């Protein structure tokens, strides 16, 4: 594999150059503003800087480096500063965790022969099995080690930095919240409450006075309004989908009204059932509403703090808990089949991967057509293409079915997804790539030598081997995917395609080159692949460190020349996601150990016991952590809406900006 | 071993008859009223029923088995009947799952031979290496099995009914909170708030008026007043102690009054720092200030629900957060070390008992001296005591422990220790008496036979012998512990020695006649133990069901009558235990499973992962419980704070009843 690793490697530079090269080219192009500087017009600020020269060369570097943490803030967001917050710490832990162990595991993981002695026991001439494998706490390190006593050391020294920087990030993603949330303006969601679950009307009360009434009576000098009208139903929501699609084929009408008007006023014709965004009138009373329990026995009046209203889903505004409840339990069982059918095509790729030892047994004679040629090339771009291809189908279906439990908020929807992705990441890559491997070399070896004293030993020699492959797959990954970020190659072509054969109007341009939003439904979830791989790996083969770095580190200078300069933020969640990735960064910490209690036992290190001690500590930091830091990142603090409202919060706009349409 | 189980059992039947049968004759004694019908008395109901003739015998069992639900909760409380529910819920799991399995697993466990083909293999004539235990999916099925699909849908049983009776307990246990809650009166806790982390006075302002004014403007018709004062100082909390030792004496002066009021003063004169329970005006206000984030950056103004004044735990309502969390992490560092320890003395316990296998070689021939008599004895009696002396010492440690921390209310501490105790005792417990006696058992037996094909089977081997151990102690405890309970004989002793060799008063009487509470620091953390082992053990070996069913049940008899006519309740949390309690109900469901799909795989069942969709299960189950229930279980709802308060509920009585001393 080492001839293929060469390979997807060094290909991959060559994109890169390639990919670099030509954004140092095609951005200088004034006319290409429209993608390469977006977030800077739209918001008008000038494609760049003074135009004056064009720009030497490494300027967007300059940029990026010299961007202050809080113009990230302004410009963008408090959203984007926390994905930041997240990059950094990641690099920061990988960077220090690297330096140590790395220099330490390197040299004392060549400086021993158990991958020779294994090979005085290979069968017959088992010609490269190996190679660069013998620098990674391998099958190069004696059973008995009396050296693997470094990598258990090693453990503690990444745990112990994993807990000081997500501390200290907790901490830091928190002072940004509040900061934020105490300099803001009126805005329309920090006046309202959401009630999701209404009992019903009693006799011939209208479902509106209903609300009013409860609501009135419990605080009866702030109630204002309320909005709940189901939204002219959801088929309205798709006729007027309809409507925008009309007026935009303008830049069926009168009969596509009447069905519109009809369907919503039959359905509104019973009940408008739940789901009322009653707005209050001064902010603490809204504050307070919300983090308040309105009615005891749970299933009646369920009282949020009320989404944006980018940001409402008022699709599943309804639902019941009755449903809700059968939802969640029926969304986690598929979530479950679907990471069951993802080990089956995981194990195919790394099959796909060890393409000589695959050749000796499972299909034999089938793939004997592997000559030297093809062998690298499927080897180096195949199994790592395929990977790619089967976890980005991944994102798409897990909002769908998160935002089918009935999450209210794009936000945490995102953040559902996210969450599922992780698991579905964690289980299947990870075991996935790392037992197939180790089996399929192991099998047709175990076959014959049987006791235990040896096969142990084989088992972790296809332990480290899988590591490899890891190491190539996110090589390659940052790479191609940071090129294509930086240079939008793909944006640039559609764009430039759509304003010379397809634009009608310069509307018809606006829209074509509007950016997005930063995708926190991919970024995140992919990256965190990347972290688990470059965690658990970490120590059983120390050179995905040294790609680790890369990855993440790349990540805070394309990524933040991709914020300051493109993607213009859609949602603001002042900073709600830190405690979804604390969790899942922690519970990386969490397998690695596991991992790392379980390798190093199979390479027979008696007083491997002392990593269950760390097994430990890892829960009680989760617990503790939870309890000091989760709270603040759930309410809108009463003392943040107590804060002087200079002009009077004109209300009835606020009300305007939560009707649907 | 069986002989020695015939010992234990038969001789814990004698106490039970013994004590029971004083039971029936002490009581009809109307002179033993203050000790056997409190609670009948204090709240003057008349010491039994009309008295009549002299209660036919079996009067005691009328009462309990007629008591009505609500009777229990209007005569003592919603917490009683809170413990109840889980004594029936577990009853009931226990019965249903023990009905099916045990006929089946049963008559399928003794119809089989694998002790008599591993007999094949004893060595030298191994005598009474087993008995009676070829009646537990132990040594006696044959490896592969087609008889142990059984004890894997035996799996499903158990964990199915588990589910359905936890969920429809939080439901039950929930209707009773809110009645309760929408029931009650004025109550000095129904107006108070508790905020426990302020930040410093300002320039020169008084720690009183600073306080005062941020909480009069945010809420600026509803702050009435605020008891700051650090209660005097601890060390006056330790004076009026002593103030009312002399009292008692009186039914020093000076210059002890001198020194409590100089150091108060001295103490207070720089800050009485944080802590107040500022007292609001009407409920609504106060419910809705408790569940509300007072400032964001959670470190400054934490506000609870305020526990009633009988258990405010003064004392550390203080700390400052950054110390809690200190001690938060110390207390769970003592916690494992202590687990640790405890381990050391439970591998006592089980070598303890397996005596013929001990003396084998363990201490060579120290031990040689053990012959028949002694043997049945020292292994009868001796092991479970000292399991109950050592697990006894325990809940105070805890308690102690726990109360450290910082946590206000006794009702929270209660619960600390109740779940530090689970987690000490399953681990150790159980890991500890199964792994060690399979260890010794299979340690010289092992010390020949090689290979691996044996091994498993001799581990199985030991896992059930185990088994019948802890069945005899959890005999021992139901049958000695309820007799003494519903005897009451130590307390009819204490008492009837003091009113007649150290009763000076008859206030002294009163004072030594006082029952005391359920103690819920004591009992549910012990019946978790019961729980626990006789969940895991359940199909392992099925007739710890028909010793366990026997625990709970005789517990809804026993302490029925121990409870509407003995212990008055202390404090009143109205049902705040429940989510404690289902958790670890839940977790030891994920116990057994996790160590049923061990033993299945041991006593290899290659379709064994067919128990792994379950251990996910369990775990979806408890997330989606606790969101649709806990809530609920935390504060209490505006709409219950809005309910008619005919009379105007007085302040200065509510300020005057959290006043210190």
């Amino acid at each position: 594999e080492f001839g293929s690793f060469l390979v997807s490697l060094g290909t991959s530079f060559v994109i890169f150059v390639i990919l670099m090269l030509l954004f140092t080219w095609l951005s200088r192009k004034s006319g290409n503003a429209p993608i390469y500087y977006p977030n800077r017009i739209l918001k008008g600020l000038e494609p760049w800087e003074g135009t004056s020269l064009t720009r030497n060369p490494f300027a967007w570097m300059r940029e990026a480096l010299t961007s202050s943490e809080q113009d990230v803030v302004n410009l963008s967001g408090v959203d984007t500063a926390v994905h930041f917050v997240f990059l950094s710490t990641v690099l920061g832990i990988f960077a220090c965790s690297s330096l140590l162990l790395l220099p330490t595991l390197l040299p004392l993981a060549a400086t021993d022969n158990n991958i020779k002695n294994t090979k005085n026991a290979t069968d017959t001439t088992s010609k490269g099995t190996f190679s660069q494998l013998d620098n990674l706490s391998m099958a190069n390190i004696t059973k008995k080690s009396s050296r693997l006593w470094a990598f258990l050391g090693a453990v503690y020294w990444i745990s112990l930095v994993t807990y000081f920087f997500l501390w200290k990030a907790y901490k830091h993603v928190s002072s940004l919240r509040a900061q934020a949330l105490m300099s803001a303006d009126v805005k329309p969601e920090q006046f309202a409450i959401l009630v999701r679950d209404m009992p019903a009307p009693p006799d011939g009360q209208t479902q509106k006075e209903f609300i009013d009434s409860y609501f009135r009576e419990i605080y009866p000098e702030t109630f204002y309004r309320s909005l709940v009208a189901t939204e002219n139903s959801k088929v309205n929501k798709i006729w007027e989908k309809l409507e925008g699609y009309k007026k935009k084929l303008a830049r069926l009408i009168n009969e596509s009204v009447a069905k519109l008007e009809t369907e919503q006023k039959a359905v509104l014709a019973e009940k408008q059932q739940t789901a009322a965004v009653v707005f209050f009138t001064t902010r603490v009373a809204a504050a307070s509403a919300a983090q308040s329990l309105h009615c005891q026995m749970v299933d009646k009046w369920t009282v949020t703090e009320a989404p944006e209203p980018r940001q409402l889903l008022w699709q599943n505004l309804n639902i019941k808990l009755f449903s809700r409840i059968i939802r969640q339990y029926f969304i986690y069982f598929f979530v479950a089949v679907t990471i069951l059918f993802y080990m089956i095509p995981i194990a195919f790729v790394s099959a796909i991967t060890t393409l000589k030892n695959l050749q000796r047994i499972i299909p034999f004679i089938k793939p004997v057509v592997e000559i030297t040629a093809i062998r690298t090339v499927l080897e180096s771009f195949l199994p790592q293409i395929a990977l790619i291809v089967f976890l980005a189908m991944l994102p798409k279906l897990l909002l769908f079915l998160s935002k089918a439990e009935g999450i209210p908020s794009q936000s945490h929807a995102i953040r559902a997804a996210s969450g599922k992705y992780f698991y579905f990441s964690v289980f299947n890559v990870f075991i996935g790539v790392t037992l197939a491997g180790t089996l399929f070399n192991t099998v047709k070896d175990i076959a014959k030598n049987p006791k235990l004293d040896m096969i142990i030993n084989l088992l972790a020699t296809s332990l480290p081997k899988s590591a490899t492959f890891f190491l190539t797959y996110v090589a390659l990954k940052f790479f191609i995917g940071y090129g294509l970020e930086l240079s939008r190659i793909i944006p640039l072509i559609i764009f430039h395609l759509k304003k010379k054969y397809l634009c009608k109007t310069e509307a018809e341009v606006k829209e074509a080159w509007y950016p997005g939003d930063l995708s926190y439904a991919t970024r995140v979830p992919g990256d965190m692949l990347i972290l688990t791989i470059t965690f658990c790996y970490s120590v059983i083969a120390p050179l995905i460190l040294i790609f680790g770095i890369t990855y993440f580190g790349l990540g805070w200078l394309v990524l933040r020349n991709q914020a300051l300069k493109v993607y213009v933020p859609s949602y603001e969640s002042y900073g709600r996601m830190w405690p979804h990735i604390h969790q899942r960064i922690l519970a990386a910490l969490f397998l690695f150990q596991v991992v790392m209690f379980g390798y190093l036992g199979a390479k027979t290190f008696f007083y491997t016991a002392l990593v269950i001690p760390l097994i430990i500590t890892s829960l009680i930091f989760g617990y503790v952590c939870r309890q000091k830091f989760y709270g603040g990142f759930e309410h809108t603090a009463l003392e943040v809406a107590c804060r002087e409202l200079k002009q009077s919060p004109d209300l009835e706009e606020i009300f305007r900006a939560y009707i649907p349409h």
